């Protein structure tokens, strides 16, 4: 059983059941007052999908092109939130723990995971600090009672190549003890010239029963990422308009091949504890520690040379980064009636520390010619060393009732914070130290109609830690997000169809802003994000399979103090869509086959926070071939070919300033094989 801490859902196809995302207790998605997105083990497979940031390119709410095809970082603007987007993930409950300020964010592949959870909008009443736009909750494999192997190997054009495996099954004649083993290597050229992307990663898993009341799962997880693609821009200038009559190529590398270098080597190990005490009491320990060591040597462009025509200014940064965190969460859960009232009472408290020593080098580097590069001219001329020790501390107490109530289902929930955030410039010997602590509430109601049809809203805030200091050098006041939610689910209790819709309206406060003048910030900046989204996945036959998704987003600056008052952010577009299918023939000649594809629309972007061009619009196509051999009589064979961006569409998938605009993908082909013993 175990509710505390777990999903509990059932899947089937595309469509799950229930998360914990927004309860840290097992619930139906139908009965959340909240919008829950789900992306199953199968849509990830069936879509070739090879981050968790591309894993959510069919959900809305969510723009998946901030730097466009650079795969370094996930990077997920969540209802047009695109500040921190780094920082919106959590693993097996927990906050990843990379940090945003350093250029150690961590990275999760997702063929160790079961599932990805997606919870719009502020959450800091069970998380602590995160992000107005939501958060995005990975969920890895774990131990299986039976006997299961599975190898794979994909190739695909760019130089892409992969291996994994995958074996798990019961160590005990009793099956009170199981464990699972993963491991990968993968490369890939991209399109960017002279890049490369490797990684090798492992991880161990191991589940104990010592009773039919206790749980113990004991997890590592060990990856290194040798080299880390593209992970660069170029100006819009000439990249969404020509350039003295010419286009930058969506190839085009603006580093220098002798020195462009991406080390990260991220090591974790936990553990999750969980304990029934009675029908009633529960208790879960969920631990993670991490350890990781960021290498980077990049020279990238920044704008045109004033004195060369055709080439771009070039700089230089360095760093060599090591990162420690350690974070524990401790939940007890009652549940208990209460006459015509049922309560899922959940008290916690969790504990974040990390540590970041970065030491930063930069310095100018030669220009480069933007159409007939000539690489190998690689001094630096060297800027001032910054050395840094980063520090923070969290200490969360959190309180959340669920109170069921004939068809009503109810949601409350109270955390009180307490945060420290250091800074130790190190060159300079002197230290930023600052303590907050702050307040955040949740309150949510749905009524159920015995019909599948759930109406409800819900009132939600966040906080996060000012990334910006004022005119004492002191950080300002944490950001702070709230929200008022309004939805409707449906699911038919034959179906095993789902369908919602959100209308949202996010209101952030205590953003930095200040006049282009000055040098100094202050809190007075605010931002507001409204919109709805639309979610649907359809299963219309035990062959075919459907997703589809709408988004509106109407994001604003409603007070800025540079010029900006009332402009709409850059990396936000106004309008998304998509929706993928995929037909199975189960019975007949082509038993054993199937196909899949899909199309999804981004609107036009700006490409600056002054608003003074587009970003144009693109729409995509994806497709897929799947065979099982087995079909065949090679039983636990099967073989699938995919193409994502099938039209091969050259586009910016979006600019984060006028100087600095991201190719998408070009067509990413792939062919795997799968065997399970
Ligand atoms: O370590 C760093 C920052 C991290 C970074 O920049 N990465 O690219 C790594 C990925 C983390 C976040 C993704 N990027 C952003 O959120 C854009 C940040 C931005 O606007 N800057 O100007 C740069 C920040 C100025 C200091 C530069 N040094
Ligand atoms: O040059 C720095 C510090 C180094 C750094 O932060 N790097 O990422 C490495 C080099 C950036 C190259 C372009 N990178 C992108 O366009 C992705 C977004 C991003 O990462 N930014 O930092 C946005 C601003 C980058 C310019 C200002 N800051
Ligand atoms: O304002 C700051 C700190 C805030 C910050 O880092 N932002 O990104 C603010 C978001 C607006 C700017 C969008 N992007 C760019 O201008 C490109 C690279 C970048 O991001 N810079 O900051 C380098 C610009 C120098 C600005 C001075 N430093
Ligand atoms: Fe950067």
């Amino acid at each position: 059983v175990f509710a505390l801490g777990n999903n509990l859902g059932s899947t089937d196809g595309y469509l799950a059941t229930h998360s914990q995302i927004a309860t840290k207790t097992s619930k139906p998605l139908l009965e959340t007052s909240q919008t829950v997105s789900v992306i199953t083990r199968e849509q990830i497979d069936d879509t070739a999908s090879k981050t968790v940031q591309q894993a959510m390119r069919y959900t809305p709410g969510i723009f998946t092109g901030q730097v466009g095809a650079s795969n370094r970082y996930d990077y997920v603007v969540m209802r047009g939130f695109a500040d921190n987007s780094v920082d919106n993930i959590y693993l097996d409950g927990l906050k990843a723990m990379g940090d945003s300020g350093t250029f150690s964010s961590m990275q999760v592949d997702p063929y160790f995971l079961e599932r990805i959870d997606v919870l719009k909008g502020p959450s800091s009443v069970l998380y602590g600090r995160s992000l107005p736009g939501g958060l995005v909750a990975l969920t890895s494999k774990k131990p299986l009672y039976e006997d299961y192997r599975q190898i794979t190997g994909s190739i695909g054009n760019m130089g892409q190549k992969e291996m994994g495996f995958d074996f798990s099954g019961p160590l005990d004649e009793e099956k009170r003890i199981a464990y699972r083993l993963i491991g990968l290597g993968k490369g890939s050229d991209t399109q960017f010239d002279h890049v490369k992307e490797e990684r090798y990663a492992i991880a161990p898993t191991l589940a104990i029963d010592f009773s039919d009341d206790t749980t113990l799962t004991l997890q590592g997880y060990l990856q290194h990422d040798p080299n880390g693609g593209y992970h660069g821009g170029v100006p819009a200038d000439g990249t969404l308009s020509h350039h003295n009559g010419r286009h930058i190529s969506r190839e085009f590398f603006d580093g220098e091949p002798s020195k462009d270098d991406f080390d990260r080597t991220q090591r974790m190990f936990g553990y999750q504890l969980e304990h029934r005490i009675d029908d009633v009491w529960s208790a879960r320990q969920n631990f993670r520690y991490l350890d990781s060591d960021v290498d980077l040597s990049q020279v990238y462009a920044y704008g045109w040379s004033a004195s060369e025509p055709n080439k771009l200014n070039r700089y230089f940064s360095g760093a060599r980064e090591h990162l420690q965190a350690y974070i524990v969460d401790n939940m007890l859960q009652a549940e208990f009636a209460t006459g015509a009232a049922r309560h899922t009472l959940l008290t916690g408290l969790d504990y974040q520390r990390r540590r970041t020593v970065v030491d930063w080098r930069s310095g100018s580097a030669s220009a480069l010619d933007a159409f007939n590069p000539v690489y190998g001219d690689d001094a630096i001329s060297y800027f001032p060393d910054d050395n840094h020790t980063r520090r923070l501390e969290q200490t969360g107490v959190y309180l959340q009732d669920l109170i069921d109530i004939d068809q009503w289902r109810f949601s409350l929930g109270l955390r009180q914070d307490w945060v420290s955030v250091t800074d130790k410039n190190r060159s300079t010997g002197s230290k930023a130290d600052d303590d907050w602590e702050k307040f955040t509430g949740r309150i949510g109601a749905l009524y159920l109609f015995d019909n599948g049809l759930a109406p409800y809203v819900s009132y939600s805030e966040s906080f996060n830690p000012n990334a910006y200091s004022d005119a004492s050098g002191t950080p300002l006041a944490p950001t702070e997000g709230k929200q008022w939610e309004l939805g409707l689910k449906f699911q038919a209790p034959g179906s095993n169809s789902f369908y919602t819709a959100s209308l949202f309206h996010i209101t952030q406060e205590n953003v930095a802003s200040k006049e282009p003048q000055d040098n100094f910030y202050t809190s007075v900046g605010e931002v507001r994000s409204q919109g709805l989204e639309l979610e649907a996945h359809t299963q219309l036959s035990d062959n075919l399979k459907l997703l589809g998704s709408y988004t509106y987003t109407d994001i604003t600056y409603t007070k800025s103090l540079d010029g900006n008052q009332g402009h709409t952010p850059n990396q936000a577009p106004k309008h998304m869509a998509s929706l993928w299918a995929d037909y199975a023939f189960d019975a007949g000649p082509l038993s054993g086959l199937s196909i899949g594809g899909g199309a999804r629309y981004v609107g036009e972007t700006w490409a600056d926070k002054e608003n003074t061009l587009r970003v144009p619009d693109y729409t995509l196509v994806d497709a897929r071939i799947g065979y099982d051999l087995g079909k065949l009589g090679l039983k636990g064979l099967d073989v699938s070919l995919n193409a994502n961006n099938l039209l091969d569409k050259d586009y910016v998938a979006s600019c984060y300033s006028l100087d600095f605009c991201y190719f998408g993908e070009k067509r990413n082909v792939t062919a795997t094989v799968n065997y399970q013993f």
